[PDB]
């Protein structure tokens, strides 16, 4: 299931909750 915006998860729209969207997933790192 999706949830996105979190970490490694994906970006939702292009503006994470947690990290920083790498291109295609949130760069929590």
């Amino acid at each position: 299931k999706p949830k996105c915006g979190l970490c490694r998860y994906r970006c939702c729209s292009g503006g994470c909750s947690s990290g920083k969207c790498v291109n295609g997933a949130c760069d929590c790192s």
